[PDB]
């Protein structure tokens, strides 16, 4: 059972602007996603200080980067606090309405796409390199859910029947045909060392066959 939703008009406007605008510094998507994972790990660590039982779904706090050349996917896994169904559908989009408005006024004022994180909508930088994005997430107070969007004004949400995750978020980037450079180990190492060197959680870079 798959539910289809329409993005808010401002979010769809931001996505199409990210997909259509000519901009070569595409590597900044990895900094935003890792930064998002770092915030989710911070939130579950703080909540667990006043409630140790919130770590019963997993004690490890880490981030994993997993490239797959066969499927042409780049996956960012974190064991953070995760997102509920309400987050995926209306909560995160309501917050992002003001950040999108402010971000686009700055763009016409002289700003560039690389400061998208300062407006809280850095997740959508994934569509600099992805034709489709899948998000598997599991929050302590909800079930596991699968979010997916190929832009175009709509996204879907369903109950995930895959491998149970325990707790956290998994972002699967289905890369455009000409962006396969972000599957190479030496390229991912280079971006992480340049933009995410001081993240306070272990970042493990998987390798392939
Ligand atoms: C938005 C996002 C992603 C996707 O980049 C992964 N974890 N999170 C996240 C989830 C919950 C948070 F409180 C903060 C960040």
């Amino acid at each position: 059972e798959v539910e289809t939703f329409a993005f808010q008009a401002e979010i769809a406007q931001l996505m199409s602007l990210i997909i259509n605008t000519f901009y070569s510094n595409k590597e900044i998507f990895l900094r935003e996603l890792i930064s998002n994972s770092s915030d989710a790990l911070d939130k579950i660590r703080y909540e667990s200080l006043t409630d140790p039982s919130k770590l019963d779904s997993g004690k490890e706090l880490h981030i994993n980067l997993i490239p797959n050349k066969q499927d042409r996917t780049l996956t960012i896994v974190d064991t953070g606090i995760g997102m509920t169904k309400a987050d995926l559908i209306n909560n995160l989009g309501t917050i992002a309405k003001s950040g999108t408005k402010a971000f686009m006024e700055a763009l016409q004022a002289g700003a560039d796409i690389s400061m998208i994180g300062q407006f809280g909508v850095g997740f959508y930088s994934a569509y600099l390199v992805a034709e489709k994005v899948t998000v598997i997430t599991k929050h302590n107070d909800d079930e596991q859910y699968a979010w997916e969007s190929s832009a175009g004004g709509s996204f879907t949400v369903r109950t995930d029947t895959g491998e149970p995750m325990g707790r956290g978020t998994k972002v699967i980037l289905h890369l455009k045909e000409d962006q396969t450079e972000y599957l190479e180990e030496r390229r991912i190492k280079e971006i992480v060392k340049k933009h995410s060197q001081f993240i306070g959680y272990p970042i493990t870079l998987f390798v392939e066959k």
